[PDB]
C-alpha cells in the first residue's frame, strides 16, 4: 500500500516553441546498474513538461523482433534491426525524438549511407499529456541529448526519460497515479536479461500476490481497486500504453525471437491489468545481441523441455514484471 | 492444494480404423447451466481415444474474431463469422471434426449453396496423444455427433469433449497433469458472457493468489513448480496449447472485436503461465450475437470511461479465469 | 499458351448433395498432362462426375518449409503450416476443406499410426467456391481427397477441367459472363534449380495474357468479346453513382522463413498481372510458397548481369513468370 | 502517358550531409502541374537541391480513415495510422521520416498547441532510399517536412522531379542500368466519385506500361534497350547456379475498415502490373489508402453492367488504373 501519487486533472498550456529548452540528464530516485556489453541506456527530460525520451543504445545493431498490441499504438521504424530505441512521451509528437538519435548516429557514421551502414531506430510513445498541464514534447535535440548521455549499465528508475510522466489506471482521471520508468535485470551463467518498462497503462500495475499497488486510487475510500471492480458496476448501471524492452544476448532465429516478443509482452498481462487493450498503444522490443547459443538438445535435469526460447522467454518475462513494479514503486 | 492427476507416459497404440468408433455424449463432472439464448453446446467422445470434441453452435451465425499465438497452432476456417466454433482433440487429424459440423449444417440447410447461406465453421485443437496410448482422433463422424448433442444453456466441465485428454505442465512429462474443458457465466443486467476454454498448455494453471493448482506436479515433492523455477536452474546448470471462446451478445464493430480478442487471450496468461508460447497453438475466438448496444458515451458513476468494449473486454477476462480454473479444477 | 478463343460461358446458377449419389472417385486426366522432373513431388486429382468438382493434392512425402500467403474477404483456409507433407487444392467452398482431413487421415495411416509431435502429418488445404458454375451441391469430401492422394504420380499435372479446376470459374461482374477455366501448371529448370507451379483460378476478374488481352472470364455473349472488367465497373459507377485463386510455388531452392514468406508475397502479387483484378474482398486468394531445401543461393549475389541478380527476389521474378504460365494453362 | 524514350541513367554512386549546407527548402514545381478537383486534399512538395532530395505531403485538415498495406523487407514507415491528418512520402531512407515530425510539430502549432487526444494531429510518413542517386547524405529534415506543409496547395501536384520524387529511381539488376524515376499522380472524376493516386516509384523493379513495354529502369547501354529484369535474373541464375514504392490512394467513397483494408490490398497488388517485381524483399513497399468518406456506394451493388458491379472491389479496379496511369506519370 504505497502512498498516492495523484496525477491531479490537467490544466491552454504552452507548447514547445514558447521555451528554449535545456536538456536535462534524468537520473531518477535510484540508479539500476548491471552488466551488458555492447548496451547503452541515455535518459534525457525536459522540466518544462515535465516529459522525456529514454534511449537504449546497441552500437554494433542488434536483431529485434516488434510485438504492437492495441488502437493507439504510436510507432517509428519497427525495424528487424536496430541501433537503438527510443522510447518517449508526448504521444505521437515525441516519435521526434528518435528522429534526433537517427540524425546522431548517421554523424557518428561520418554521413556513410551504403544500405547495410543505414543507422536503424525504432521509437515509440506515451501519451503524457492528461499528467501535466504543458504541451512540451521530446523533440529532436531532446533525443539527441538522450543518445549524448548514453551509457553502460546504468538505468534511472522512477520519474526518468520517458517515465517523466507516466501514468496508471484510467477508468477515471480522478483516480490515475504517476507512475515512472523502470528496470531490472538478471544473468543466468552467461545469459543476460535486461527489462525496460515506461508503463502509462489504461489499466493498473498489481505484484504477485494480486495486490494493485498502482493506478485508480480513490481519495474518498484511500483504496486502489483493479478496473473491473468499476467496469462491471459501470455496466450493472448502464446497460441498461505500456512501452518496453527486452533485450538479451542469447541467439534466436526470427521466428524465436518473434514469439519470444509476443510471449513476453502477453506475460505482462499479469502485472499491468487490463492489457492489451484498444485504448492502449502497447508495443514490446525484443533485441538480441546473439552472442550466446541456446543447446541443440532443450534438457536438463530439471526436465526435458527445460531449456530452449519458451523458457527464455518465462525468464524474461520475470524480468520484466520485476521493471514494471520498479516503475510503479 | 488439490489431488495430483498424473497423465503417466504414453505407450504403437491402436488408431481410429482398428475400432467401430461408437460417440459418447459427454456428460463430464458436472453440468454448467446458463441462460443465453441462440447458443447451444454440445460435446462428444471416443471412450477408445479417449478423446473428443465440443460445438459451440450459434444457428443464425455470428460475428467473430479469431487471435491465434505462438507455432503449434492448428486452426481451420478461422473465420470473421460463424455458426458453429469446433474444438477437439486429436492434433491437426482433430480438425476433421468440425468438418462433420459443416456437413450437417449443409444437410440441415437442405443443400443450399448460396454464397450468403454458406454453413462457416471453425476449429481449433490441441494435441492430446501424449495423455493416452493410442491414436483414434476426432473423426467427421464425432464431430457430427456433438453438433446432434448440442443444447442450450449446458456446459459438461471436466473431462468432457475436447478436455478429455487435455493436460498442462509440460517441462517434463513426468510432471504433466490431466486437466479438463471448463466453462463459465455471467450476465450484467442485459449483458451475457460465456467462456469456454480446452488449456492443453506447456505451462501450467494458476490462481488469483499466484498459487499452481494444476501441471508441473512433482510425485518425489507433493507439490506442483511454478515452470520458471525449473527454467531458470535448467539455464544456469546447462548454459554453459489453449483452444478457447468467449461468446457475448455485446455489439461491437470489427475493430473493437478484434481488439476485444486480442486483450481477453492476452489475460489468459494470468491463468495459464507460461501462454502464448511458440510450443503452444493458442487460439481464442470472439463470438458476439450483436443484439445489445453499448451505450454512445462511455461514463457512469463509476468513472468517465468505464462503458466501452475495453470495460467488457476486462469482465470477459474473469469470466475466462473462471473458467480455466474449472477445467483444472 | 495459344488460349481458346471460344466461350465456355458457366451459364446459370435445386441440387442434390453427395449422400444423393453412390459418389465414385475418377481420377482427373483433364486435357493433356504435364510432364516434369522434380524427385520428391508428386500430384494427384480426383473429381466426382456429379459435381462436378475435384480436388488437387500436392504430396511432398519428405515434408517441406512453407509460407501461406492469404489475401481477400474469402478465404478458405484449413492449418496454413509452416511446414507441409501435403497440400489439398479443393472445390466446394468451405466444405470441401474436408477433402484435407482425408488425406491427413491416409497419411497418418501410412505413418502406421505413429503420433509423436516430430512424426504428425501436416496438410494445408484451400478451397473455392464453385457452387456456382453447377447444380449441385456434391463437395470434395473425405473420400474425394484420400483418392487424390492416393492417385498421385509423380512428376505429372493434368491441365484443365481436371480435380480442383472441374468446375472453376472467372470474370464475376456479372454470372451471365463468367466462363469455365480450369487448373495449370508449369514447370522449369534453371541449370539446377527447379520451379513448379500450380494454380485454380476461381476469379472474381479475369485472365490477361502478356499482351494486356482478356483471354478468359467477363465474356459478353452479346458483343462476342472479352474485356476487361474496369470498363463494366466504370460505366455501373456513371450510371448508379451519378453526380478466389488457390495456388502453390514449389522450388529447391533453399530458403530462410523470411525469404520465403517475402518471396510468397511477391509472386502472389505478380498474379495481377494475368489475374485482374486479383486480391478483391471479393476473393479467397491463398498462394503457398514451398521449398524442398535443396540448394543453395550463393553467398554474394553477383553474376556477368548484374551485382543484385542472384537471390531470392530474383528466383522470384523467375517463378513469377512460371506461375503467369500456369495461370495461362489453366484459361487455355 | 507518353513515355520519353531517352535514358535517364542516374550512374554512380564521400558526401557530405544536412549541416553541410546553409538549406533552403524549394518548392518543387517538376515538369508540369497536374491540377485536380478534390476540396479538402492539398499537396505540398519541397526538395533540398544540394541532395537533391524531397519530400511530399498530402494533407487533408478534417483527417481520413486510412488503411497502410506495406510490402517487403525494406519498409520505413513512421505513425501508419489508421486515421491521418497528413501523409508524408520522402527520401533519405530512414533519415527521412524526421520530415513527417515536421509536419506533425507544425500542425500541432496550428491547433494552437491543443492535446487533448481527439485534437492529436496524425501524420503518417513512409520512405524511399535514394542515396545511391546522388553523393552527398542529405536528407528530408523537419524543415523540409514543415515546408512541404506550408507549401501545400489545394488541388496542384508537381509531376516528376519534385519533392519525394527528386532523386527516385527504378531497376536495379545493377546500379549501371538504374534509371531516375520521379513522382507522379493522377486524377480521376466518374459521377460524384473522386479517386487521387499519388506515386513515388523507387522500385528495385522496372516500369512496364499497358502493353507490357519496359518504359523505365533496367536500361543497358550496351544495347540502347530496357529489357525486363527476368531476363537477366534468368540469365544469371544458368550462370552462377549452374548443375521501394511508396503510395497513396484517395478516395471520397465511403468504405468501412474492412473494405478500405482490403481495398488497399488490391489495389498495392495491382501496381505489380506496371512495376514489375514489386513486392520485392528489396523494397519498402507502402500503401496508404485514404477515404474521406464523403459519399455512400449503394446499398446493393447491380448496374445494367452487372449484379456485382458497384462495390468496394470494383471502385479498387478503377482506382488501380489511376494508379497506374500515375507510375507513368512518374516514369514519364
Ligand atoms: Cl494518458
Ligand atoms: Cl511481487
Ligand atoms: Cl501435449
Ligand atoms: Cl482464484
Ligand atoms: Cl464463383
Ligand atoms: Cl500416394
Ligand atoms: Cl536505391
Ligand atoms: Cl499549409
Amino acid at each position: 500500500d504505497p502512498a498516492p501519487r495523484l496525477a491531479g486533472p490537467p490544466v491552454g498550456g504552452p507548447g514547445n516553441a514558447a521555451f528554449d529548452l535545456a536538456p536535462v540528464r534524468s537520473t531518477g530516485r535510484e540508479m539500476l546498474r548491471f552488466d551488458f556489453p555492447g548496451v547503452s541506456i541515455g535518459a534525457a527530460h525536459y522540466e518544462e513538461g515535465p516529459t522525456g525520451a529514454t534511449v537504449i543504445h546497441i552500437p554494433a545493431g542488434a536483431r529485434t523482433a516488434v510485438d504492437a498490441r492495441g488502437g493507439a499504438v504510436g510507432l517509428s521504424g519497427g525495424y528487424d534491426f536496430n541501433h537503438a530505441i527510443c522510447l518517449a512521451g508526448g504521444a505521437g509528437y515525441g516519435l521526434e525524438a528518435g528522429a534526433g538519435v537517427s540524425g546522431a548516429l548517421l554523424e557518428r557514421l561520418e554521413y556513410r549511407t551504403g544500405f547495410a551502414e543505414l543507422q536503424l531506430v525504432s521509437s515509440a510513445v506515451i501519451y503524457d499529456f492528461s499528467a501535466r498541464s504543458t504541451a512540451v514534447y521530446p523533440d529532436k535535440a531532446l533525443g539527441r541529448a538522450a543518445l549524448e548521455f548514453a551509457v553502460p549499465g546504468e538505468f534511472p528508475q522512477g520519474r526518468a526519460g520517458a517515465g517523466m510522466s507516466a501514468s496508471a489506471g484510467k477508468v477515471d482521471w480522478d483516480r490515475t497515479e504517476i507512475t515512472g520508468q523502470g528496470a531490472a535485470f538478471r544473468r543466468l551463467g552467461d545469459v543476460r536479461i535486461l527489462a525496460v518498462v515506461v508503463p502509462n497503462p489504461v489499466g493498473v500495475i498489481v505484484d504477485r500476490a494480486g495486490t494493485v499497488v498502482r493506478g485508480n486510487y480513490d481519495a474518498q475510500t484511500g483504496v486502489r481497486r483493479h478496473p473491473v471492480f468499476d467496469y462491471q458496476e459501470a455496466f450493472a448501471e448502464q446497460v441498461p500504453t505500456t512501452i518496453s524492452a527486452i533485450v538479451t544476448n542469447v541467439r534466436m532465429s526470427p521466428v524465436e525471437l518473434n514469439q519470444f516478443a509476443k510471449q513476453v509482452h502477453s506475460s505482462m498481462h499479469r502485472g499491468i491489468q487490463p492489457f492489451h487493450t484498444d485504448m492502449d498503444g502497447d508495443t514490446l522490443f525484443a533485441v538480441t545481441t546473439d552472442e550466446i547459443d541456446l543447446p541443440t538438445t532443450p534438457g536438463s535435469s530439471r526436465g526435458r523441455l527445460s531449456v530452449n526460447a519458451t523458457a527464455l522467454g518465462a525468464i524474461a518475462s520475470e524480468v520484466m514484471w520485476d521493471a514494471v513494479l520498479e516503475a510503479g514503486k
